[PDB]
Formats: C-alpha cells, sequence, structure tokens
C-alpha cells in the first residue's frame, strides 16, 4: 500500500537526479518502484502528481524546520539568528535539488505547484516580516521601508539566488559561499540606515 | 523587405500581452503581418525564433541606455547613482512587459533564449562589481563581501523582483514601491557595516 507509493515517490526523486520529468515516463516510475503501470495509476493520476507530491513534501520539510527554530530560539546575536533561518532553506532545499529544480520548472505548467510555491512563499515572507517587526519594535533595528515589502524582496532574493547555484547555472554565486552572501544582504539591509 | 520583418515584430509582441507563446500560431502572425505563412518562413525559422529576436532587442534596448549613464555619471549622491540605474531596468522592462514575461518562459525550453539572458546577466553583474569595486577604492564603500558575489546575489534579486511585479505575482512587491524597496537593499548592502 503506502510501501508502493514511497516506492514510486523514490523512483522519481531519483530518476530527476538524471533527465527532467519530461523525459520520465510513467512506465520509468512504474518499473522502478516494481509494479504496473495499471498499479502506478491506482497510487498518482500521473507524472506530474508524482512530483508534486515530492515537492509537497521538501516544502513542508522547511515550513516545519523554520517552525522549530521560531519555537526554540538560538541564544546568539542578531547575524547568527538570521543566518541559522537562512540556513533552513539552504540545507532543506539543498538536499533535494533534484526535486527543487523540478519543481521550479513545473511551476510555469502546473497550477498546483505554483499555487503550492505561492502559499508558502507567502507564509514565508510574513514570517520574516514578523520577525523585522518584532526587531523594529524592541529598538534594534530602523523603521525604514515597509516590512512586508523588504521581506518580499529578501524571500525572492533567496529563492532565485540558492536556486541559480544548486543548478549551477552561469551567472550564480558558488555554493560554498551562497550562505555568507545572503545573510550579508538581509542583515545589512533590515539593520542599516 | 524589413518592414514585413518588423510587422511580424509588432503583431507578436502585441499577441503577446494576450496570450502565451504557445497559443500563438505562426499563421496568427502572418495574418497580424499581413503576409502568407510561407512568406513568414522567410523571414523567421519558427514563432520561437521572433520571441528570440524580441527578447535580444529589449536586452540591448537594456545594455545601451545603462552603457550611456555608465559615460554621463548624473551629478547625484550615491544612492541616486544607484537608482538611476536599476532605472534602467524597471523602465525598459516595464515597457516590454509582455516580452519579458515570454522570454523568462522560454528560458526553460530554448537553449539560445537562455544563454542570450546569461550573456547579458553576467555583463552587468561585472559592471555592477567594477562599481563597487571603484567605490571601495575611492574609500566610500567597505571591504565586505567579494565584490562580484555581492552584485551578482543583487543582479538575481532585480531579477526576480522585477518580474514578479510586472507579471503581477503572489507574492510580489508592487510595482509602484519595488524601485525604492531595491534600491534599500542595494545601498544598505553595499555601503554597510
Ligand atoms: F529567521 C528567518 C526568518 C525568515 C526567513 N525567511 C527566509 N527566506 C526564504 N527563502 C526561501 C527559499 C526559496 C527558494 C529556495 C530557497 N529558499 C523561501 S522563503 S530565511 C529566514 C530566516
Ligand atoms: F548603476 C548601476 C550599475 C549596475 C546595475 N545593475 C543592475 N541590475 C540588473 N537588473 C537586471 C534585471 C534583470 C531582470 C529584470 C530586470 N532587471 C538585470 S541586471 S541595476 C544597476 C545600476
Amino acid at each position: 500500500g503506502d510501501d508502493r507509493e514511497l516506492a514510486i515517490l523514490a523512483t522519481a526523486e531519483n530518476l530527476l537526479e538524471d533527465r527532467p520529468l519530461a523525459d520520465i515516463s510513467v512506465d520509468d516510475l512504474a518499473k522502478g518502484a516494481g509494479i504496473s503501470r495499471p498499479t502506478f495509476y491506482f497510487y498518482f493520476p500521473s507524472k506530474e502528481a508524482v512530483l508534486l507530491t515530492l515537492l509537497d513534501r521538501v516544502v513542508n520539510q522547511a515550513d516545519m524546520a523554520l517552525q522549530t527554530l521560531a519555537e526554540n530560539p538560538a541564544d546568539t546575536d542578531r547575524e547568527n539568528m538570521w543566518r541559522t533561518g537562512i540556513n533552513v532553506f539552504f540545507e532543506t532545499f539543498g538536499s533535494h535539488k533534484a526535486v527543487t529544480r523540478a519543481g521550479q520548472a513545473a511551476r510555469a505548467t502546473s497550477v498546483e505547484v505554483a499555487e503550492l510555491w505561492s502559499t508558502f512563499m507567502q507564509k514565508w515572507i510574513a514570517y520574516t516580516a514578523a520577525v523585522i517587526d518584532a526587531e523594529r519594535d524592541r529598538g534594534a533595528a530602523p523603521r525604514t521601508l515597509p516590512a512586508h515589502e523588504l521581506a518580499t524582496a529578501l524571500n525572492l532574493m533567496n529563492e532565485r539566488t540558492l536556486f541559480a547555484s544548486f543548478a549551477g547555472e552561469q551567472p550564480s554565486v558558488p555554493e560554498a559561499r551562497v550562505l555568507d552572501t545572503l545573510v550579508h544582504i538581509w542583515v545589512t539591509s533590515i539593520y542599516g540606515e
């Protein structure tokens, strides 16, 4: 039952490490999962639904890790606070580079993927803005830009920059440098002027 | 001759304001340009080549405007310097929102579009880094991050944020706010700490 579903998911994530979703057949996923093609369709309506599920698991993994941090403030300076949070996305998505790259591509063709990404980005931006607001209330950050607009640009920067690094795009920040790069821009723009 | 080509280009840009390239036929472009379908193929091998040409014109328009600024330093403070430069992209791409949105989508399917965008992004990042380097040399900016890595993240932020605003994505910064938002992040991250 659920074993077969997890096997389909594992096959898909493994095959996506070597070629795009368009070059992966339903027969490919069935074979790698040890089932027939009609048995596959019992668990998933299409290979695109498999990717949707894989991406849903990754985004919820990142969201739950961020929720854990928010309930467990690490005892450090403000710079380290932001780094620990950005690192949740660096580590979670960087551990699922194939699903991440495939999910970004599917945003152009799948309404559910686009809506899934949009829902979680709105959640993460709202949390970023709430923390900026708290920092302003306690006197640690200046009241410069509207906090939600700042949070939006910083989160969109992280999306584009992290995914360019993971995919090895040209241009991109080297993966070994991208965390320091983003943290610097977040901290100077949140606390500067 | 060139009149027919410009007519095809104008028809394509007009039709892209209402539906994606996948929903525009070669017959659509021929009809709107007042020519036959075989005559169309004399000027362009495909509708994708039409988009490639449209995007090439827009990116070169932005590049030439930025080159004009670089040769004509406006007499203002450092903040205004950066704003005037970011504004080149805000105005150029914001005046061609349909071609911009279609070109971004084609990056996933067209090697020439992806290489075109990558070439000009590398050029614009190198220029950004050169200006940051000049500001550090004259003593106006601190030596914090590697300038080219900072420039990469700031330019990728601008790409993602401007295009989200133009497309009305959720989430996005309102178009009337995106210039102030980006300028703040550039100036604080280039001159801060
Ligand atoms: F402490 C905090 C509180 C909020 C907070 N928000 C963050 N930014 C985000 N990055 C992404 C993202 C997107 C695509 C790929 C990788 N990452 C989505 S939202 S980092 C952080 C740290
Ligand atoms: F003075 C200067 C010197 C360099 C400089 N570079 C800039 N950034 C760029 N933005 C984009 C972009 C991409 C996609 C959509 C819109 N814009 C490409 S490169 S703004 C600026 C101002």
